[PDB]
């Protein structure tokens, strides 16, 4: 029942591979909703193109800012901003994938896949999928981060969509 979709990830314009992802739309409906719609463009807006400006090897891959593609900018289907759904899921190893913010209730568009168990987040961040198949294309990316989270090469979602 739960949503799978997927990043087709570029790397200064180089194919790279597919990396998917199921949606716990059964645990977290409108977070998950937020990242598919978001993932297909059906409401005009989302994924397509954007970067991720954030890889911290050891850490995290953060994306999803399609309007300012440097984490300040980014909205979802909501809105500028949604609340925090819930907390039931917890950040448990690498491939998961949880919202990023700036405060409590103040989702938007970006997130970031954990490569690392990052636990200090649980009840902060929203949990709302994993990595599904492609983990090693997630590994190849984060060859490209630095301490400082700066990418050495563009890192681009080419494609997204629904599988």
């Amino acid at each position: 029942v739960n949503p799978t979709v997927f990043f087709d990830i570029a790397v200064d314009g180089e194919p790279l591979g597919r990396v998917s992802f199921e949606l716990f739309a059964d645990k977290v409906p409108k977070t998950a909703e937020n990242f598919r719609a978001l993932s297909t463009g059906e409401k005009g807006f989302g994924y397509k193109g954007s970067c991720f400006h954030r890889i911290i090897p050891g850490f995290m891959c953060q994306g999803g800012d399609f309007t300012r593609h440097n984490g300040t900018g980014g909205k979802s289907i909501y809105g500028e901003k949604f609340e925090d759904e819930n907390f039931i899921l917890k950040h448990t190893g690498p491939g998961i994938l949880s919202m990023a913010n700036a405060g409590p209730n103040t989702n938007g568009s970006q997130f970031f896949i954990c490569t690392a168990k990052t636990e200090w987040l649980d009840g902060k961040h929203v949990v709302f999928g994993k990595v599904k198949e492609g983990m090693n294309i997630v590994e190849a990316m984060e060859r490209f981060g630095s301490r400082n989270g700066k990418t050495s090469k563009k890192i681009t979602i080419a494609d997204c969509g629904q599988l």
